[PDB]
């Protein structure tokens, strides 16, 4: 308690330094010189980041440990223009965030192995959007064969679309935990982070293939959109032009489906016209 609480307090009065006095300068290279000793910084903020528990956070204490992130994200975007920048990226995307073992952590969701089993993705997803914060993460992963990044093409389909429905074996589909539904929410609100996603999106959205089961059937296609609706809808409602292209030319046998996001894009746009004084009258104009 007392020591934790101390050492909680300094580490975070580090860090915050050496955005807040320090790099917003014309130069500091006559500073970082003398410390390019300096690992030992960059160690304490990756695992602050992705394991903030291993640092101060172990005290479990809402308001400190949820605001810690904000100095982790500043002082990410400090040293993005730095020309120090290689030495975060030499730890980041070697360590904490490899490229293939994302896909690795596919081979157990919502498991019986609740003590240990998936909470390590969880550390990666919370890591990693407050790296998008910062901008770092489409260096911080690497480029792949197509406009889309595959590691994100991929674990959209991977992790979850695969994941989401037991089709294949027919032993019972799940009703889903809050915990397992918020946790494929976040890699969903993860994928979309990234560019090149849209025109494989619509291929998910309006998959014809039909779930069977308790002996019933429904559209998968439709049942991923019923359930991750708000993950979807703001990614069809951020790109209004492509977007009702694909749901209106290149949508086909589509009235069990474009009849529900037609409908839904309204909806949530609606919902969140309170801030969205345009977007409404912008998806009013394109379909």
């Amino acid at each position: 308690e007392r020591y934790n609480y101390s050492k909680c307090t300094v580490v975070v009065r580090i860090m915050e330094f050496t955005t807040t006095l320090l790099n917003t300068s014309p130069e500091g290279w006559k500073l970082l010189k003398k410390d390019l000793c300096n690992t030992h910084l960059m160690r304490v903020l990756v695992q602050t980041l992705c394991e903030p528990a291993s640092i101060g956070f172990n005290i479990g204490d809402v308001q400190v440990m949820a605001h810690l992130p904000d100095v982790c994200v500043n002082l990410m975007k400090a040293l993005k223009m730095s020309p120090y920048k290689d030495i975060l990226e030499t730890h980041l995307r070697e360590k904490i965030t490899a490229q293939s073992i994302e896909e690795l952590c596919a081979v157990n969701l919502y498991g019986p192995d609740a003590q240990v089993d998936r909470s390590r993705l969880a550390a990666v997803v919370s890591a990693c959007k407050q790296l998008h914060r910062a901008g770092l993460l489409h260096n911080i992963l690497p480029s792949q064969s197509t406009d889309l990044h595959h590691s994100v093409g991929t674990e959209l389909l991977s992790l979850v679309y695969k994941g989401i429905a037991p089709g294949d074996e027919r032993q019972c589909l799940p009703s889903l935990d809050l915990s397992c539904k918020q946790l494929a929410s976040g890699l969903l609100e993860l994928a979309f982070a990234f560019g090149g996603l849209c025109e494989r999106l619509v291929s998910l959205l309006l998959n014809p293939a039909v779930l069977s089961t308790s002996v019933i059937h429904f559209s998968h296609g439709e049942y991923f959109y019923s359930l991750f609706s708000e993950t979807i809808n703001t990614e069809l409602l951020k790109n209004l032009d492509l977007a009702v292209l694909e749901l209106m030319q290149s949508s086909v046998d589509n009235t069990k489906m474009v009849s529900a996001v037609l409908n839904g894009m309204l909806d949530q746009s609606f919902r969140e016209r309170a801030n969205q004084k345009h977007q409404g009258l912008k998806l009013a104009t394109t379909i």
